[PDB]
């Protein structure tokens, strides 16, 4: 037999799961690889003649975009559910996270002192004026943040916060992580937020970056660390979908999720597989256990927020 997946994860991460899953089953994967917009839109448009069976995207916002686009079909699975939290998948079962990334606050350590860390919020403290770079607020990734931010501590306290990261900003918000990262390592700036697989990704290109650039996982007294997914669910179209579902069950087993999430430096969705040995060097630490569909529910309240404090 044969399944297709649609996947809005670079193609050289999908490769090695496509031939392992073949390998194992002798069913043939056939990876259909574009941005998670384009790919949504082709499936929606595909409508009942789709040839997609898994669709494998980026964000628990973009994960409740395809649900409310009515493009995924809930699935009843008691192996997702024993090895997915609940927090990481759809509470109406029609995607489950695979792989854990945390948005959190970078700093230079020759600079900054961890002990003038804390949350989210008090990047906004005037103490760091002029220190402050972010990554564009035109990007998932940011409102996912802000989307939880919401949800955690109320409109006008993020509205607040947000306006006062701004007013903190030492250079305009960056194109993307990595080139945030990496202004971090050129001086420009003395703390940030982005997501840890870039970091992971950097220090494994470039490992002199962690004498200027460190991880510091924010709201540990609070509610904890803001985490976010990558994910896959079921087409609702799909042709093969108990095929498409014993393909999604085998990638949150412990073999695949090495290959998943190990090598875009990311944590492991199911918690019996420990992370990677440069992910895991940074520590452990509290994770927010909101629910991450919370990223799509409160993404046009964040886009809002974002633009009323001319975060750009
Ligand atoms: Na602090
Ligand atoms: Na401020
Ligand atoms: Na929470």
């Amino acid at each position: 037999n044969e399944i297709v997946v649609y996947s809005a994860r670079a193609d050289e991460l999908l490769k090695p799961i496509a031939e392992a899953y073949q390998q194992k089953t002798g069913t043939k994967v056939t990876v259909v690889s574009d941005k998670a917009g384009p790919l949504m839109e082709r499936l929606k448009a595909e409508g009942k003649n789709t040839q997609a069976d898994v669709l494998i995207t980026v964000d628990g916002g973009n994960l409740w975009q395809a649900t409310q686009a009515g493009v995924l079909r809930p699935i009843n699975s008691s192996v997702l559910k024993s090895n997915i939290p609940s927090h990481l998948r759809d509470p109406k079962n029609h995607w489950f996270g695979l792989s854990v990334r945390a948005r959190t606050i970078f700093y230079n350590p020759n600079k900054v002192n961890p002990s003038e860390l804390s949350t989210y919020a008090d990047l906004a403290d005037p103490k760091w004026k002029g220190r402050l770079c972010l990554r564009t607020s035109n990007n998932v990734y940011n409102q996912s943040l802000v989307a939880t931010m919401i949800a955690n501590h109320g409109q006008a306290t993020t509205d607040r916060v947000v306006k006062g990261w701004v007013a903190n900003l030492a250079a305009a918000p960056f194109a993307n992580d990595t080139a945030l990262l990496e202004a971090i390592d050129a001086g420009r700036c003395d703390v940030g937020i982005a997501n840890t697989y870039y970091y992971g990704r950097l220090l494994n290109s470039k490992p002199q970056v962690a004498n200027n650039v460190k991880v510091f996982f924010a709201n540990q007294a609070g509610k904890g660390t803001h985490v976010n997914v990558s994910g896959a669910g079921v087409v609702k179209h799909s042709d093969n979908p108990a095929e498409a579902q014993k393909f999604i069950e085998w990638l949150s087993s412990n073999e695949a999720q090495r290959l998943y999430a190990d090598r875009n430096f990311e944590y492991p969705a199911n918690i019996q597989v420990t992370p990677t040995p440069a992910v895991a060097r940074w520590g452990r630490f509290k994770q927010d256990f909101i629910n991450v569909s919370v990223a799509g529910q409160n993404q046009q309240k964040a886009i809002m927020t974002m633009k009323r404090a001319g975060y750009k």
